[PDB]
C-alpha cells in the first residue's frame, strides 16, 4: 500500500517550507493530507499566500495513522503548533507507535513545547536555535537535513528539497528518492 | 517607490515555481499580485495544492504596469497561459514598455505561443526544450537561470529560488538580492 503523510497547517506557516514538501511528496506516491490546525478555511501563510487545506486537523485525526507527521517552519506557525493540545496529541500518539515526526525551520520548536523525542540531535533555523535549546533537552547540529532515529529536522526554505526527499527515502527508499529528485533540477 | 510584480496563476500550474518565487519576492519588499488566470476562485495546482489568488487577473490587469510579469511553469498550467488572449495582451503591453518579463520550467513556451521576445536566448525545463524550440524562434541555454535583456528564464522547481533571487536583483539590486538570500539558508 502506499505511505500516508499528515502536514499541520496553521496561521503563520512558511508557505515554502510547506508547499516544497507536500509537492515532493505526492511525486513519490505518498498520500498526503494537508489539514489545517485552526479548521476547514483556508490559511494565510507568513508571506501572505493562502492556501485551502484538504480537510481540518480535527478530521484528519480520525484518520489515522500516519507513516510521517510533517512540522512546517515559519515563527508564528511554529508558535501556533506549539500552542496546540490536538497537536502535543498528535505527536505524542506518533511518538509513541514510532512513527516518523518531520519537523523544518522553526517547526522543530513545536518538538520541544510538546516534549517530542528529547536527547535526539536536531537541527532548525539559525534563529530559532537558542528557543529550540532551552533547558538542553536536545543536541544541537548544523547539518542542513538531520535525523536521528524517527525524529528528522531541517533548517529552512533553502534546505525544504532536501528535508522533503529525506522524508520519501525515509517512507520510500532511495530509489523513490532519486527518481523524483532528478526532474526537479536540483544542483 | 517600492516595484510591483504580477504572477499569473493558472490551473495545472507548479505550486513551487509559483510559491518560491510570490515569497522571495516579498521578502524583497516587493508589492506582489497573484492573479488568477481564470478569475478570483482558488486554483487548484499540479500536485493538487490549493492557491487563492490576491485577485482575478481581468482586475489585476487594471492595476498595471508591474515591473515584472511573472509566468509559472507547469505543463497544464503553461499551456492555460499559452490559449490566453489576456495573457497574450499583458506580455505584448509589457514587451512593449520594455518591461522585464520572468518565465519558468514549462512557463517560457507560453512566450512562444504569444511571440514574445523572439531571438532571445532562453533556458527551460528539459522536457519543455522541444515545444519552445519548434521553428527555431529562439536560441537555447543550459544554463539553471537565462537572462537575455528583459527576457528572463529559469528550468525547474530546484531553480525556483535561483530564478526568484535573480527577479529580485533586476528590481531592487544585488545589495538586496543578498540581504534576501542569507535567510534562507541555501546552498
Amino acid at each position: 500500500a502506499s505511505k500516508r503523510a499528515l502536514v499541520i497547517l496553521a496561521k503563520g506557516a512558511e508557505e515554502m517550507e510547506t508547499v516544497i514538501p507536500v509537492d515532493v511528496m505526492r511525486r513519490a506516491g505518498i498520500k498526503v493530507t494537508v489539514a489545517g490546525l485552526a479548521g476547514k478555511d483556508p490559511v494565510q501563510c507568513s508571506r501572505d499566500v493562502v492556501i485551502c487545506p484538504d480537510a481540518s486537523l480535527e478530521d484528519a485525526k480520525k484518520e489515522g495513522p500516519y507513516d510521517v507527521v510533517v512540522l512546517p517552519g515559519g515563527n508564528l506557525g511554529a508558535q501556533n503548533l506549539s500552542e496546540s493540545a490536538a497537536v502535543k496529541e498528535i505527536l505524542k500518539e506518533q511518538e509513541n507507535r514510532k512513527g516518523l515526526i518531520a519537523a523544518i525551520a522553526a517547526g522543530p520548536t513545536a518538538l520541544l513545547a510538546h516534549e517530542i523525542g528529547f536527547g535526539s540531535k536536531v537541527t532548525t533555523h539559525p534563529l530559532a536555535k537558542d528557543k529550540m535549546m532551552n533547558g538542553g533537552h536536545y543536541t544541537y547540529s548544523e547539518n542542513r537535513v538531520e535525523k536521528d532515529g524517527l525524529i528528522l529536522t531541517s533548517r529552512g526554505p533553502g534546505t525544504s528539497f532536501e528535508f522533503a526527499l529525506a522524508i520519501v527515502e525515509a517512507l520510500n527508499g532511495k530509489e523513490v528518492a532519486a527518481q523524483v529528485k532528478a526532474p526537479l533540477v536540483l544542483k
